[PDB]
C-alpha cells in the first residue's frame, strides 16, 4: 500500500502464507475452523519470529569472532511495548505480512491489537532504555540490555467512580513468543550470610542462594541485519531449598518473589527490602555474565577496553561494589588496581534532581542483606574522603556533604555519591539538567572532578515513534526527501524548503485530520465516548506528578469553562482536552488529581450551554501502545513542569516529531527543542529557573496570587465549596490546602502567563494554514532528538566505541 | 536394527533429519557448534511431536462429529514417566528416528536419558491411570484423563548416611515439549462463601474464585492413529485478586499453591485443607468441561448415555455432590431425577482395605470450604439411610455403620460410603480384593445393592512394559509368533509350544543375561557400585510400606549372611539382592526400614568372607524410568505382602511379563497370576487370608516365633545389640519393638515358610535350563494381565461402550 513499509514480492508473500499455516497447525495445534483472532496473532508472531533467528545467531557469533568492546546497559526497567509491528518494520516485512494476511482473509491491524504490551517500566526512564536498545542495534554496537523479567509489569489502570484502581498486569498469561528461555545459563546469586576474615583476605559465607535464569529477547536494528540481545533474569529457588515437606516446597515462593512484580513508585524512594533484593539480583547475575564473556575471548588491565557498564540511574549502583568484590575477593587483585578497572568500566546517568527520589539505603538493611558490600562501600568512602581532604584541606563541611555515608537518626548510604565516586562519567539528560547538576546537588563533586561531568540530551527512536505509529506522515515525508531520514533524522531539515509548498501543507494537515478521525473512532468503539474531531486536540499524557503540574492544566480547563458560562454566545475555538497517566499507588495527591480531572469532566461534558465546544477526557491506562495512538492525533502538546524539575522529558519529543505544537515552560529538553525550532515556533511561557530561584529566596506566597487574580479566586472558591463534588463538598480540600499553603511547584505563579499563552494557541489554530506551516517548522527541526544521535554521543564520548550503519550479510 | 521397532525408509529418515535441523535452528535457536545433548533431545522431541499433531486434531474432530459416549477418567495422579520413546513406539517411528539420529552422529538412547519423568503419582494407583490411558487410546475409546498439573511431582530421593532425603522434583525446569497450554479454556472454581436460600432454591454466594487453566497432553494409541487427550489443570489467580499493592500481587501465590505439589503420603490419610482444595479443584473444573461438551452436541435424561465418569479411588469423590449441585442448583432439575443421572454416570474403584488409608473428611473443613456440598451430602445421607431402614427395618446398628456421616469426637464424612451410594458400579482391582470388599468393609452395602459390586483385575500396558523396556525379548517373541501379540497379549499362549525348543530356551536366557549385563554397567557408571552379573538378581521394588514387608526380605538377607558366616566354605547360589522404593516423608517406620537396608548392605558388602556371593543394594530414587531398567534385568520378583493387604499389585505383572520368576504370598493379583501360570511354576509361600484370620482370632504373639526359631532369635539379638550399627547400638530399637509387640503384618509368622521357599528358588537357579523353561511358562501365560483386557472389561461391564482395534485414516 505505502512505500516506507517495504516490498510485497510474490515469493515472500507465498512463503509467509505457508509458514503462517504451518504454525497454526504444528505450533498452535488448531485448524481454521476453531481458530480465534488470538490464534491468528500467535501464528503471525511465530512466522515473523522465524525471520529473526538466522540474523540473531550470526550477529552473536560475529561478536564472539571479532571480539569488539561490549556495551552493557543495566536497568531495572525496559518499557518495550508491543514487538510485532516493530519487528516487521525493522526487517522490512510489513507490506509483505499485510498482503499475506489479507490473502488469508485477515486484517493485520486487528491482529496487532491482540499483543500485550511488555510493560516492564514506569515511564520515561524505562522507555529511554527501550529506545536506546533500538538505536544501539541500528548503530551496529555490540550492546546488551540486562534487567529483570517481571511476572507482572506496570499495573493496568481502571477508573471506577472517578478513582484509579490498580489491577495486576498478567502479561505472560497467553505466553510470550518473543522470549527464549535459557535455563542452561542459570547462575547463583547470594544473599545474607556473614563475612569471614582469613589469611587470604575476606570470605562471604553462610549465604542463602537464589538462582537467576535468563530469558533472551531479540533486538533488531533497522534494516542492517543486526539483532542484539536483551537478557532478563527470572528468580528460581534451588532444588534443595528449605530441604514439613509440603511447606518447604511452598516456601520456594519466597525466593521467586524477587522477580514477581515491578515497583510502581516513580515519585518517592522507599527503602523496601524486596526492592533492594531486586537491585542486587540483576547486578550479581549480570556481572557473572560479563566476566564469563570477558574470559572467553587472567589480565584485568584490558577489562575496561572490552567492557562498558552503563547504569540507568542509581538502581543498579550495586554494580560498583559487586565488581570490586569479585575483583578483590575472587580474582585476588589489589584494591587500587581493581578500583582503577571499576572506575574506567562504569558510567552513571542521573534522571532527577528531586531529593525525595534519590536512593538512600539504610545501613542496617545493607548490613543484614549484603554484609560484604557494606564493608566495601565503607572502604570506598574512606579512600574517597581522603582525596577530598587532600584537595580541600580544612574544609570539614565539604567532607560531610560529600560522604557516601549520611549521618542522622538512621545512617544511610547515598547511592548517587557512590555512583559518582565509582564512575569515569556522570551525565544528565538535557543541557539545562546537566548544568543544574554541576551548580547544585553535585557541585562539590564537580569541583573535585570536573572532567567526569557530561551532558547527553535524551532522544526517541524514529522507528517506533514515527514510522510505526504514524505511517501516513512517514510516507508524505518520504515522497519528498526519500527514506534515508529514518536512520538519519537530521535529514528532516530538508523539509524547511517545503514550508511554502501548497501541496505539502495540505498533505501534512490531511495526515493529522486522518489521525484525529482514527483516534476519535477508537474512543467510541473501546470506551463509548463521543468527541468532535474538528476541535483542537489538547493533550497531556505522562505519569501523574505534582511537578508535572497536571493541576495547572486543570486550572486552565476550569477557566475556559467559566469564561464560556459567563459569555455563552461568544465564539471560542473548540477543544478536546485529554489528560492521561498512571499514579503511583501510594501517592495520595496524584490519586486526588485523577479524581479532580474526572470530576471536572463530569460537570463540563454534561453542560448543555457548553455543547461540543469543550470536552474533558481522562485517558485510561496510558501506556506505550496507547501513546502510539494518541500522539499522532495530537494538535497541542502540554509540557508544563515547573522550571528546573523535569530533567528532560521524552514525550515532548514524540509530539514534536508527530506534528503537534508545544506549549511549555523552559524546562528539560523543551529548552533545546525551542532552540532547534526557533522560539517563534514554540509556545513558551512562565518562570525560568532563575525566576523560580528568586521566588524561593523571597518566599513563595500563594495567597498573593489568589488575592490579585479574580478568575483564580473563583476557581478556588468553586473547588472549596463543592461545585465539582455536590455530594461530598469537601472532597478536594487537600488539593486546595496544598495549593494555598504548601505548593512546592508554584502552580499559581505560572497561571496568568499560561492562560495568556493558551489564548495565543487558540488564535493560531483559527488560521489552519499558519498553524500547519509552524508544524512543518517543528517536524523539520526535530532531528536532534533521535536516540541515534544520543547513542552516538554515548558511544564516542563515554564508551569509547565507533558506531556504523554498515550491514551484516543477510 | 530389530523388526518390532518398525521401518527405516529412505524418505522418512531424510524427512526426520531435516525437521530435526529445523527445530534446532528455529525452535531452540542454536547451531551445531554450541548445542549440548539436552538441545539435541529437545530437537528430537519437537520432531516426533510434529507427527502427533494431525492425528490429534483429527481424532478430536472425529469425536465431535460422531458424538460417541465419552469416558472421563478422574484421578489426582497420573504417573506417566518419559514420553519420547513411548510416542515413537506407538507411531512406529523408533527405527527411523534411530537411523536419522545415527546419521547426524548422535546416539538416540543417550538422548532418551535426558528426558525427565513426569512423576505425577506415588506408585501403583498413579501408574494404573497411565497404563489405562494407553489402553483406552489403543482400544479406540473416546477417553479423557483429567487431573492436576503439579509443578512438583513425587520428590527425588537422595540417600545420605543411609537415610532418605527428599528434594523437590522440578520437572518443568527445562520445559515440557509434550504439553499444550490452553489458556483460552480457563474456567473458574469457587471456594468458601455461604449458602443463601431464595424462593428459587439455594444459591452459593460470596465465594473466592481460583482459575483453572488446562494443559493438554496427547495420548497416542498403538499404531491405530488415535490420539486422545490428558487434560491437567493448573491453578491461576484472577487479575483483581486481593485488588498494599505489592503485597496483593505477592498474595496471588496463595491461590496458585493449589497445583504446586503432589502429596507424597500414600500410607495414611491426613485431613489437610490444601489437599481438599486440590480434590475439589480438579472435580469442579473437569465437570464444567464435561457439561460444556455434552451441551455442544437441555435434556439431561441422555447424560448417562453420553457420559461415564470413573473415580480413581475416593480422591475425586466430590464429583458426586458437585454433579448434584450443578444439576439441582444451576440446571433446576428435581432432586430424584438429578440423583438418577448422577448414579448412572459415576463409578468408583477402590484400591485398599486398610482403614488408615480411607478418606474421612472432618465436617468442619467441608463446612468452611464447601458449605453447599456439605448440605448436599447430608441430604444424600438422609435419603440413603431411609432406603436402608426400609430394607432392614429395626436394624439400628446397620444405620450407623452405613451412614456417610461418622459420629465421634470430630464428625467426619466417609468418602467411600459416599462413592458407593452415588455410583452404579463399585469395583476392586483383583478377584481376592473384590471378594474381601463384599465380605468385610463393604458387606452392608453389598447386602443392600449386590448388583453394584464388581471385579476388574488390574493390568499393565505391554507397550511400555515389554516393547519399550525390553526390545530384545519382544523381538525373539515376534520371530516365533509375529507382532500381533503387542495389542493382543493373549497370543503369548502360543509360546507354550516352544517350552522344549532348544533355540528358544537359549534365546530367552541370552536376552536376560544381556539385560543383566546392561543394568550391571548402569550401576557402575551412574552410582559407582560393583555387582556380579552371574548372580541371581533378587529384586523388591515398590513404595516402602509395612504391609509390603520389605522387613521380611531383610530378615531373609540376614539369614543368608549368618549361614555363610557359619559355614563359609560351603557353596551357595550367589545373589544380588536389590531393594528400592520411596518412603512417604512422615512415615517414620518406613524411613527406619530404608536405614536398615543400607545398614545391612554396609556390613554384608564389606565382609571379605562373603566375597561376591551376597550383595545388598538399595536402589535410590525408584521411579518409572528406573523400573523400565531394573525389571527386564530381574530373575526373582519379591511380592511378599501379608495375605489380604495388597489389593492387586502391578509391579508383579511387569516382572512376570519380563522373564522373572515370582516368590509371593497368595495376595492380590498374585493369586490369579499363579492360577494362569500354574501353581507349580510359582514360588508360593505363607499364610493365606484364612490363616491370617485364624491367627487374629487367637491373638498374634510374636514372642512364640522368637522362642521357637533359633535363627530368628539370632537376627533379633543382632538388631538389638547394635551389630548393624556399632556407633548407635540402639538405632533399630523401634523396629525390634514393633516386630516383637505390635506387628500388624505378622512378619515372624511367615518367616520359616519364606526361608524354605527361598531355598527352593536357589535350587532351581542351579539348573539354568529348568529355570528358563519355567520362565517361558510364566511369560506365555501373562496375557490376562494386559491393561487392554482390563479396559475392555470396564468398557463392556461398567461404561457400556464397545472397544475396537480399527484404524483411523492417517
Ligand atoms: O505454542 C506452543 N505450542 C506448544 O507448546 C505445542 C505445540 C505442539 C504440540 C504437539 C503435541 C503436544 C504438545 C504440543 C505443544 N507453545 C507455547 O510457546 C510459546 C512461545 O514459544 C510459549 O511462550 C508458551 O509458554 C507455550 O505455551
Ligand atoms: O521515569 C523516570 N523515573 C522513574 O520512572 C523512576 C523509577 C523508579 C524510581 C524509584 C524511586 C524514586 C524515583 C523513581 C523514578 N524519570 C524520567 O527519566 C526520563 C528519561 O531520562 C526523563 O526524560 C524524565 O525527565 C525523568 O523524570
Ligand atoms: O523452545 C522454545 N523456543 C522459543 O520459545 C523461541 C524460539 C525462537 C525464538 C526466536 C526469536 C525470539 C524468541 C524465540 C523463542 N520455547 C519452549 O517451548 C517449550 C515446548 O513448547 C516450552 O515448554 C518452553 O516453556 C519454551 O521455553
Ligand atoms: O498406589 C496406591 N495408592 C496410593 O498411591 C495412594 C495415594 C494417595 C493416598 C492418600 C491417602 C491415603 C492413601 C493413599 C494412597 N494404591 C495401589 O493401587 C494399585 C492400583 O490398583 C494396586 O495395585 C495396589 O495394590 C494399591 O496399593
Ligand atoms: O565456546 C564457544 N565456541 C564456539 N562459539 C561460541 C562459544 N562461546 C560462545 N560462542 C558463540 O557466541 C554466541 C553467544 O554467546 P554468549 O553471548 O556468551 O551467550 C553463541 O551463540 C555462540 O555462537
Ligand atoms: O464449535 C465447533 N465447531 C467446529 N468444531 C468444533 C466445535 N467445537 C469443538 N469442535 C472440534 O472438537 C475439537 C475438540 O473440542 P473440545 O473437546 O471441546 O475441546 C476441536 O479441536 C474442534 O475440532
Ligand atoms: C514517552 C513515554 C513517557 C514519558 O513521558 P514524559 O512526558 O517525558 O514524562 C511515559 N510513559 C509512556 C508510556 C511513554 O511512552
Ligand atoms: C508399577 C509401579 C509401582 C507399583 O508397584 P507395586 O509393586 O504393585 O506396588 C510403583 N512404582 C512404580 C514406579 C511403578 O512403575
Amino acid at each position: 500500500q505505502i512505500s516506507v513499509r517495504g516490498l510485497a514480492g510474490v515469493e515472500n508473500v507465498t512463503e509467509l502464507k505457508k509458514n503462517f499455516n504451518r504454525h497454526l497447525h504444528f505450533t498452535l495445534v488448531k485448524d481454521r475452523n476453531v481458530a480465534t483472532p488470538r490464534d491468528y496473532y500467535f501464528a503471525l508472531a511465530h512466522t515473523v519470529r522465524d525471520h529473526l533467528v538466522g540474523r540473531w545467531i550470526r550477529t552473536q557469533q560475529h561478536y564472539y569472532e571479532k571480539d569488539p568492546k561490549r556495551i552493557y546497559y543495566l536497568s531495572l526497567e525496559f518499557y518495550m511495548g508491543r514487538t510485532l509491528q516493530n519487528t516487521m518494520v525493522n526487517l522490512a516485512l510489513e507490506n509483505a505480512c499485510d498482503e499475506a494476511t489479507y490473502q488469508l482473509g485477515l486484517d493485520m491491524e486487528e491482529l496487532e491489537e491482540i499483543e500485550e504490551d511488555a510493560g516492564l517500566g514506569n515511564g520515561g526512564l524505562g522507555r529511554l532504555a527501550a529506545c536506546f536498545l533500538d538505536s544501539m542495534a541500528t548503530l551496529g554496537l555490540a550492546a546488551y540490555g540486562y534487567g529483570i523479567r517481571y511476572e507482572f509489569g506496570i499495573f493496568n489502570q481502571k477508573i471506577c467512580g472517578g478513582w484509579q484502581m490498580e489491577e495486576a498486569d498478567d502479561w505472560l498469561r497467553y505466553g510470550n513468543p518473543w522470549e527464549k528461555a535459557r535455563p542452561e545459563f542459570t547462575l547463583p546469586v547470594h544473599f545474607y550470610g556473614r563475612v569471614e576474615h582469613t589469611s587470604q583476605g575476606a570470605k562471604w559465607v553462610d549465604t542463602q542462594v537464589v538462582l537467576a535464569m535468563p530469558y533472551d529477547t531479540p533486538v533488531p536494528g533497522y534494516r542492517n541485519n543486526v539483532v542484539n540481545t536483551m537478557r532478563l533474569w527470572s528468580a528460581k529457588a534451588p532444588n534443595d531449598f528449605n530441604l514439613g515437606y509440603i511447606q518447604a516446597v511452598l516456601d520456594r515462593n519466597l525466593a521467586e518473589n524477587i522477580s514477581r512484580v515491578l515497583y510502581p513508585n516513580d515519585n518517592f524512594f522507599e527503602g523496601k527490602e524486596l526492592r533492594l533484593k531486586q537491585e542486587y539480583f540483576v547486578v550479581a547475575a549480570t556481572l557473572q555474565d560479563i566476566i564469563r564473556r570477558f574470559k572467553s575471548s587472567t589480565n584485568f588491565d584490558a577489562f575496561p577496553d572490552k567492557v562498558a557498564i552503563q547504569l540507568n540511574d542509581t538502581h543498579p549502583s550495586l554494580a560498583i561494589p559487586e565488581l570490586m568484590r569479585v575483583l578483590v575477593d575472587l580474582e585476588r587483585l589489589d584494591w587500587d588496581k581493581a578500583w582503577e578497572v571499576t572506575v574506567k568500566t562504569c558510567a552513571y546517568t542521573n534522571h532527577t534532581v528531586l531529593p525525595e527520589a534519590l536512593e538512600r539505603w539504610p545501613v542496617h538493611l545493607l548490613e543484614t542483606l549484603l554484609p560484604r558490600h557494606l564493608q566495601i562501600i565503607y572502604e570506598i568512602n574512606q579512600r574517597f574522603l581522603n582525596r577530598v581532604a587532600a584537595a580541600f584541606p580544612g574544609d570539614v563541611d565539604r567532607l560531610r556533604r560529600m560522604s557516601l555515608v549520611e549521618e542522622g537518626a538512621v545512617k544511610r548510604i547515598n547511592m548517587a555519591h557512590l555512583c559518582i565516586a565509582g564512575s569515569h562519567a556522570v551525565n544528565g539528560v538535557a543541557r539545562i539538567h546537566s548544568e543544574i547538576l554541576k551548580k547544585t546537588i553535585f557541585k562539590d563533586f564537580y569541583e573535585l572532578e570536573p572532567h567526569k561531568f557530561q551532558n547527553k540530551t535524551n532522544g526517541i527512536t524514529p522507528r517506533r515513534w514515527l514510522v510505526l505509529c504514524n505511517p501516513g506522515l512517514a510516507e508524505i515525508i518520504a515522497e519528498r526527501i526519500g527514506e534515508e531520514y529514518i536512520s538519519d533524522l537530521d535529514q528532516l531539515r530538508k523539509l524547511l524548503s517545503y514550508v511554502d509548498d501548497e501541496a505539502f501543507i495540505r498533505d501534512v494537515a490531511k495526515v493529522k485530520q486522518e489521525n484525529k478521525l482514527k483516534f476519535a473512532a477508537y474512543l467510541e468503539r473501546e470506551y463509548k465516548v463521543h468527541i468532535n474531531p474538528n476541535s483542537l486536540f489538547d493533550v497531556q499524557v505522562k505519569r501523574i506528578h505534582e511537578y508535572k503540574r497536571q493541576l495547572l492544566n486543570c486550572l486552565h480547563v476550569i477557566t475556559l469553562y467559566n469564561r464560556i458560562k459567563k459569555e455563552p454566545n461568544k465564539f471560542v475555538v473548540p477543544r478536546t482536552v485529554m489528560i492521561g497517566g498512571k499514579a503511583a499507588p501510594g501517592y495520595h495527591m496524584a490519586k486526588m488529581i485523577i479524581k479532580l480531572i474526572t470530576a471536572i469532566g463530569d460537570v463540563v461534558n454534561h453542560d448543555p450551554v457548553v455543547g461540543d465546544r469543550l470536552r474533558v477526557i481522562f485517558l485510561e491506562n496510558y501506556r506505550v501502545s496507547l501513546a502510539e495512538k494518541v500522539i499522532p492525533a495530537a494538535d497541542l502538546s502540554e509540557q508544563i513542569s515547573t522550571a528546573g524539575t523535569e530533567a528532560s522529558g521524552t514525550g515532548n519529543m514524540k509530539f514534536m516529531l508527530n506534528g503537534a505544537l508545544t506549549i511549555g515552560t523552559m524546562d528539560g529538553a523543551n529548552v533545546e527543542m525551542a532552540e532547534e525550532a526557533g522560539e517563534e515556533n514554540f509556545f513558551i511561557f512562565g518562570m525560568r529557573v532563575e525566576d523560580v530561584d528568586r521566588l524561593d529566596q523571597r518566599g513563595y506566597n500563594a495567597q498573593e496570587y489568589y488575592d490579585r487574580i479574580p478568575e483564580l479566586r473563583q476557581i478556588i472558591e468553586q473547588l472549596s465549596s463543592g461545585f465539582f463534588s455536590p455530594k461530598q463538598p469537601d472532597l478536594f480540600k487537600d488539593i486546595v490546602n496544598m495549593l494555598m499553603h504548601h505548593d512546592r511547584f508554584k502552580v499559581f505563579a505560572d497561571y496568568e502567563e499560561y492562560v495568556k499563552c493558551q489564548e495565543r494557541v487558540s488564535a493560531l489554530y483559527k488560521n489552519p494554514r499558519e498553524w500547519t506551516r509552524m508544524v512543518i517548522r517543528n517536524i523539520a527541526t526535530s532531528g536532534k532528538f533521535s536516540s541515534d544521535r544520543t547513542i552516538a554521543q554515548y558511544a564516542r564520548e563515554i564508551w569509547g566505541v565507533e558506531p556504523s550503519r554498515q550491514r551484516l550479510p543477510a
